[PDB]
């Protein structure tokens, strides 16, 4: 048998709208990540999607067919059990141009990524460029490029695009990243992709001794109709642990917390609770480490967690000292081009009184620029952000022609 363990790595799936990200995750894991009404009606990803799979290898078989996602080798001609390698998970991002901030929130959780490029569309499309640049900014450098939809183009066309893609990465951080052609729809060459994931997206080193921090991307009420009272539960909070670890029965807090009034002023009150349960996918555990999207059960009123109410928060231990800042100072750099627009315009300098969008961890917040210098801006936010370390990366967006566009990045200085 294979062990039941949490996923140990998060692989982002990014790329232009409809290039096949979600179909690819389904080809690997058997799971369709889209769970929301609007996603199903529109045929698009809106919220971050998630799926897990075990990975193993049939030692008696040849590669790539030796790589499997279930404990059997019958497909490659062996009655032996495959050797378990690890459990992996996917963070499935939206490709739509208006959902770039959601891709950025997911990118904060990624240990590596697959950039999906459709073989039957001109290259490079706007969000092919924009997601690529975002991965570079955030430092997600363990990248595989997947050339999808090869089932609907000729060999010649696929080869032409392949050369295009290699030339695009030439002279960039991604110069040596592999390109793997697949059909996600017809599940062609998925075994080569799993081999690629093992070779190029290794599980990173973790630091389990640092103060535990989880970035929150989901929160829910898990109580369903027709359930007996003794099976009812408190609110659940979902996210990825970026350092340290968490255990059942630990006292924790959610930051910045709840928006309340305190002395005629808006304030955020930290939400204190205790971990009642820990789950990854359909499995319960007593502790949770980095890797995977964990569901942290709490004793909170489910009205507090319902419908992603806490998206963008962080969870720490109750006694941790974490800055929660309404005003932030950013050591910044600007991109030269608005890469995500259909026509790449030049980026204008930041000016005082501009409203900008700041991506910090899993959070997205608007703020007004109160001060500009050569390498520093100060921003007054509409909601405070939890800043759990010094030199946390932020991505900066500006509204241009009715869309939020990534224009720069920086370090939050505390
Ligand atoms: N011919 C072909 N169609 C494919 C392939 N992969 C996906 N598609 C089709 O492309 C469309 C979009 O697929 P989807 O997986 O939703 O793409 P996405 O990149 O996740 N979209 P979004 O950016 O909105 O999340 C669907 O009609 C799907 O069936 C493929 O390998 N071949
Ligand atoms: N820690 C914890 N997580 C739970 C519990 N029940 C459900 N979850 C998690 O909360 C999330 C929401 O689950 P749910 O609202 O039941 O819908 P769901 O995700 O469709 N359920 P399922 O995936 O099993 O069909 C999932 O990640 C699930 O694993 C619980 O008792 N404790
Ligand atoms: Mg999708």
């Amino acid at each position: 048998a294979w062990p039941k363990v949490q996923p140990e790595v998060n692989i982002g799936v990014v790329g232009h709208v409809d290039h096949g990200k979600t179909t690819l995750v389904q080809a690997i894991t058997g799971i369709w990540t889209s769970k929301h009404s609007e996603e199903l009606k529109r045929g698009m990803t809106i919220k971050l999607g998630y799926a897990e799979t075990n990975i193993g290898v049939c030692e008696s078989c040849k590669k790539p067919e030796a790589y499997v996602t279930e404990p059997s080798c019958k497909s490659c001609g062996s009655d032996d059990e495959p050797k378990f390698l690890r459990r992996i998970s996917f963070i499935d991002a939206p490709g739509h141009e208006v959902l770039m901030a959601t891709m950025l929130s997911g990118a904060a959780l990624m240990d590596g990524a697959i950039l999906v490029v459709a073989a039957n569309e001109p290259f490079p499309q706007p969000q092919t460029r924009e997601h690529f640049v975002a991965l570079g900014i955030i430092g997600v450098k363990n990248l595989i490029i997947v050339q999808n939809k090869v089932d609907v183009v000729s060999k010649e066309e696929a080869l032409s695009q392949y050369r295009q893609i290699k030339q695009f990465t030439k002279g960039t951080w991604a110069e040596n990243v592999p390109i793997i052609p697949v059909s996600a729809l017809h599940k062609i060459n998925i075994d080569s992709l799993i081999e690629g994931i093992e070779e190029y997206i290794k599980t990173p080193y973790r630091d389990l001794s640092q103060k535990p921090v989880m970035l929150v991307i989901r929160s829910f009420d898990v109580n369903k109709p027709g359930t007996q009272f003794n099976e009812l539960k408190g609110g659940v909070i979902g996210g990825s642990i970026i350092q340290g670890l968490f255990k059942v029965d630990q006292e924790i807090k959610v930051l910045p917390g709840l928006r309340v009034e305190k002395q005629g002023k808006v304030s955020y009150e930290p939400i204190f609770t205790k971990i009642s349960s820990i789950r990854f996918g359909d499995e319960e555990f007593k502790e949770a480490k980095p890797g995977g999207l964990v569901a942290i059960g709490t004793y909170l009123d489910p009205s507090l967690t319902k419908a992603d109410n806490l998206l963008g928060s962080i969870i720490t231990l109750a006694d941790a000292e974490v800055p929660v800042l309404w005003n932030i100072r950013i050591k910044y750099n600007l991109l030269e081009r608005v890469v995500g627009a259909k026509e790449m315009l030049k980026v204008d300098p930041i000016r005082a009184k501009e409203t900008l969008m700041l991506s910090v961890g899993s959070s997205t917040t608007l703020g007004i620029v109160t001060s500009v210098k050569k390498d520093e801006i100060e921003v007054e936010l509409r909601r405070p952000v939890a800043v759990w370390s010094n030199n946390i990366r932020t991505v900066i967006s500006r509204q241009i022609a009715g869309r939020w566009r990534m224009i720069g990045w920086g370090l939050v200085e505390i």
